[PDB]
């Protein structure tokens, strides 16, 4: 009970993450590195960041590429924060957030030059996203998504159980690449995100908001179980990091 | 007859390539990009470039990384050229070439910080190199090799026949990554080399030496069949490039 991520209201899991810049591992270097594999864009390019959350990673993407960037998320609270940050970053003219589904995007067929997504705020699955987002991408356009992947053929039961529950579609890197290619994209590149994408840019920032959050919800049993949960995930990383991590996959629609 | 690369003396195939800087696709950008995935080195690092040929790619590697770089090749003519170029590049103090086998290197166990190899001058196979060169690499050190790979699940019979003859161990990218990981390296990254690694840095340079070579060997039937052969490979690229190419694979010994 309360040991699984599936055991929490969505308006609850988000009431916590709206306090953070990133809802998943990542970094300015990792984003910059993924961009080094796509074609250069102009101010007239159309880019979509699916499951943008509060937009932390979306703003770093805007520093490395030109074009109109539309951030899409299911939770309206995240979008509200996203537009506030774009305003605070003085780029709300080219960086806009809207609410919407990840499996039925508000775009025309072949309207985008780039599709971007870094594991955060719900997930429809790697294979499904590869095949479904395709229609919205111009031919020759690029897709770049970061995802939790297995780094070995087999791992300790503890980490496997964890993922078979949190995200059952997690697979070895070879399988992700195979799925990217079958979805019609040339598998341009893949690279494992450095440890700092986890510790420095994801876990640490949570140490900041911890205090206020605890003071406020120390009386709420469900909230304290959520916290013990996040702390569990952090300790799972320090312990099993050699068996899993985030991987950036970049591909070009054929 | 003479339609296969296996139909030519080795002292013959090399009498042609010693006239070129690269014996295979590649570029300063592709080399620079592979280096962006390994750890920074000092002047005391030990690096080995297996199957270096005349050293064209080895000198670009020396521009992006510090350390003593030893280029290794089977053919003594290539090594002689390699050391001449290092001299012409004023770096023969840190960049040296020696003759030797690719499957029994002149190094101690865990002596190297980096192992490098870009498809050129014979090949022992991806899987075999991954497993055999390991012993010479320090734990945590990196390996970075570029190799011809299939980009799709199936291709036209013409290109398949060609490779099943030229290099039968050619496989899809997922299989290469799987082999890298089983050999004990964390599969850090992979990326397809841009077209210019083929046209600009590999095929074009051959247009330069063509004239003199032809004048000299126009009377030699075996030499003219070798030339028609290279021209065939160039035309195979323009025709089947969407089905194959070179891929840089970078990994970290666990």
């Amino acid at each position: 009970n309360n040991t699984s991520i599936h055991d929490f209201d969505f308006s609850f899991i988000c009431n916590y993450f709206k306090l953070l810049k990133r809802q998943g591992p990542g970094s300015p270097e990792a984003t910059r590195k993924a961009v080094s594999f796509i074609n250069e864009l102009t101010d007239d390019a159309k880019i979509a960041d699916i499951g943008c959350g509060t937009g932390g990673q979306t703003l770093f993407l805007a520093d490395y590429v030109k074009g109109q960037i539309t951030g899409i998320d299911l939770f309206p609270d995240f979008i509200e924060i996203f537009n506030e940050n774009a305003v605070k970053a003085n780029c709300a003219d080219r960086v806009k957030g809207i609410t919407g589904s990840m499996d039925n995007l508000p775009f025309q067929n072949e309207e985008l030059d780039l599709i971007w997504s870094e594991g955060a705020i719900y997930n429809i699955g790697f294979e499904r996203g590869m095949n479904e987002w395709s229609k919205y991408l111009k031919k020759g356009g690029f897709i770049a998504v970061s995802e939790a992947s297995w780094f070995t053929s087999e791992r300790p039961a503890e980490i496997e159980d964890f993922w078979m529950d949190a995200y059952p579609e997690i697979s070895v890197i070879p399988t992700c690449i195979d799925k990217m290619e079958r979805a019609g994209y040339t598998p341009t590149a893949h690279f494992i995100l450095p440890e700092n994408c986890w510790t420095e840019h994801y876990f640490a920032p949570q140490d900041e908001v911890r205090e206020t959050f605890m003071k406020e919800h120390a009386g709420n049993k469900t909230a304290m179980d959520f916290m013990k949960g996040q702390q569990y995930e952090r300790s799972l990383y320090s312990k099993y990091k050699d068996y899993y991590g985030y991987v950036f996959y970049i591909g070009q629609k054929r």
